[PDB]
């Protein structure tokens, strides 16, 4: 037993650790949707470093769960990282929704984590989780909807000139 | 008697009141439309924070009408707050319709109050109408005129694109 | 459904839009108080203040549920803000034992909510009220009890000295 | 006739010149409180000095009269100046209630003389009026209201502690 450990549960270590491979799968799919629209044949390169800086932030994510893991006294297992589900995103609102379905899966892994933490009776666990992901998943899905809505406004996908313009006004340019 | 009253007639005090709630009504109303446009399924936010500040003068116009009520030595006196019309606001256009009816509502109301007032030889409540709100509201009323004229040039109600358009270069970003 | 709900109850919707409701109703009532203060025969303008400040204090936390209720992919539903229960609140102890029962209503309603939010295990609402509210809560009915105290101290309702010196050194001037 | 003259009735110029020597009346009278209670026997200089300042407030009032009077055409008529009422003024309680009531009865020389300007249809005069005095004299009258209310409270004209207390903490120091 680690000299620190004290209130962690072995399911709860496990936990962390398949939640840490989830975020870097995550960060995996995210840099992908942004060499896609690096392409010279997509060319869409606000939309590209949004999803590079999602990329680099589910990264962090993962790190973060590093640290706790060790912080509790748990031990860091690490599994292959999974290429992501698609080699190619076919535009701005079929990567979109494909972020909003990936942000929901982590969402729900969170949420199963939390419940697993709350039987587990760890206050701690459920603390990080609630002050540092669960909020942010929350404002990351609540921002994808948004910019699905807008996409659709905009006539995605036959409408090239729609693209065109929410990639110039509506991501960060 | 109020030990401050003087030429300031019941009637005034009473339509003073009435104006108070109407201006709490307004502020009501551009509250439910804030929140219309900042749903997911509406994503116009630069158009939500609009209406959002609009609420918000609204409220004040109020307020002003409150010490002014206490500044007479009249006294004031509060009724339920209205729940807006509609519950959803269609997109942009609709709303705009309706935010000019309301502001043509409010400023008939304030047109009948200084007519009241011309009647009961009040300069001071006359004054203080035509130098806190009567421009106020004809700015007001232009400026969403303005607005209905270049949505409907957009297209609107159904050119989404055109919608999508005004919220980035029409209202403040 | 919306495209950005997970895990939020029907029931908690529901509560969030009443919870809403009687910010705004909080609010209301110490708009009055305001406006009560401020009358030529009461003329206490830092207990005026102070509650004007407290009005658009709860006018935020009303906003704050309603940004929320659509990050969540909830539907704001407003209903009519009632009137305060009184048209006058006697002096500043009559005042402040008014607000003191208000915040704890207000308390309660929200303990309630963190209640039903345990129930259907929605953790991000649970934060939402511990981050946001609880604390404020807290944190203001202390400061009116404290006020309580020291109105009483100084002889409220029958001293009217000791109500001068205390809305000259206890409420910021 | 004055080659600028237009519009401006003679009975409206001789009702300026009447308007013009109570403002100068109402100035000597605070100048009367000034040196009252400046009095060793009395020692209230920050009372002192709200009326000194007042009274430099009245013969500004009557000064801009002058300037406007000129600015018409009009001839400036000047009259005696009449001792105040009293040599002494009591309390502050008491020269508060003796400055309220000629508040309002220069007030109410404000809005005959608006009055008038109605009925002789001088809009520019009625502007004057509006714009420069009304506002500045419902003003005065909130404020002297106000300090009557709160001398009251503190228990005047018996309770000196009270007296000293309005001194040190409701006038500027
Ligand atoms: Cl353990
Ligand atoms: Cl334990
Ligand atoms: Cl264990
Ligand atoms: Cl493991
Ligand atoms: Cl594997
Ligand atoms: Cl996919
Ligand atoms: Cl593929
Ligand atoms: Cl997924
Ligand atoms: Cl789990
Ligand atoms: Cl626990
Ligand atoms: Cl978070
Ligand atoms: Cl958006
Ligand atoms: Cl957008
Ligand atoms: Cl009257
Ligand atoms: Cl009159
Ligand atoms: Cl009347
Ligand atoms: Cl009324
Ligand atoms: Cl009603
Ligand atoms: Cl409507
Ligand atoms: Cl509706
Ligand atoms: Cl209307
Ligand atoms: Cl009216
Ligand atoms: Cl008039
Ligand atoms: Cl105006
Ligand atoms: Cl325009
Ligand atoms: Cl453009
Ligand atoms: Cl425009
Ligand atoms: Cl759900
Ligand atoms: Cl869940
Ligand atoms: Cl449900
Ligand atoms: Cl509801
Ligand atoms: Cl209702
Ligand atoms: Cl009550
Ligand atoms: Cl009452
Ligand atoms: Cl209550
Ligand atoms: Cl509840
Ligand atoms: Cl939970
Ligand atoms: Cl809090
Ligand atoms: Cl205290
Ligand atoms: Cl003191
Ligand atoms: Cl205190
Ligand atoms: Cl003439
Ligand atoms: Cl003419
Ligand atoms: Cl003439
Ligand atoms: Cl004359
Ligand atoms: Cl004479
Ligand atoms: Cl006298
Ligand atoms: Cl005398
Ligand atoms: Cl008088
Ligand atoms: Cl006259
Ligand atoms: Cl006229
Ligand atoms: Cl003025
Ligand atoms: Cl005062
Ligand atoms: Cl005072
Ligand atoms: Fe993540
Ligand atoms: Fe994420
Ligand atoms: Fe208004
Ligand atoms: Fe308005
Ligand atoms: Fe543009
Ligand atoms: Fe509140
Ligand atoms: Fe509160
Ligand atoms: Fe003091
Ligand atoms: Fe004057
Ligand atoms: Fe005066
Ligand atoms: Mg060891
Ligand atoms: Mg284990
Ligand atoms: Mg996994
Ligand atoms: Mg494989
Ligand atoms: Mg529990
Ligand atoms: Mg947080
Ligand atoms: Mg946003
Ligand atoms: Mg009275
Ligand atoms: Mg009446
Ligand atoms: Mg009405
Ligand atoms: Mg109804
Ligand atoms: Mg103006
Ligand atoms: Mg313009
Ligand atoms: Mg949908
Ligand atoms: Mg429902
Ligand atoms: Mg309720
Ligand atoms: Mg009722
Ligand atoms: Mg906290
Ligand atoms: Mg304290
Ligand atoms: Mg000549
Ligand atoms: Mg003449
Ligand atoms: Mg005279
Ligand atoms: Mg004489
Ligand atoms: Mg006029
Ligand atoms: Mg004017
Ligand atoms: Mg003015
Ligand atoms: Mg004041």
């Amino acid at each position: 037993v680690s000299q620190v450990r004290q209130n962690y549960h072995s399911d709860c270590e496990a936990a962390v650790n398949r939640m840490l491979n989830l975020e870097l799968y995550a960060s995996y799919t995210y840099s992908s949707m942004y060499a896609f629209f690096d392409r010279d044949d997509v060319a869409l390169h606000n939309v590209a470093e949004f999803f590079k800086e999602h990329s680099h932030a589910e990264r962090e994510h993962a790190e973060k769960f590093m640290k706790y893991q060790n912080k509790r006294g748990g031990r860091v297992v690490l599994q292959d990282i999974k290429k992501p589900e698609r080699d190619e995103w076919g535009n701005t609102l079929e990567a979109m929704q494909a972020a909003l379905q990936l942000e929901k899966t982590v969402n729900q892994a969170l949420l199963d984590l939390h419940k697993l933490a709350t039987d587990k009776v760890d206050p701690h666990l459920c603390d990080f989780l609630e002050s540092e992901y669960l909020e942010a998943q929350v404002k990351a899905i609540k921002r994808i909807g948004d910019f699905i809505t807008n996409l659709k406004r905009l006539g995605l996908p036959e409408n090239g000139m729609g693209e065109y313009l929410f990639d110039k006004h509506s991501v960060k340019e």
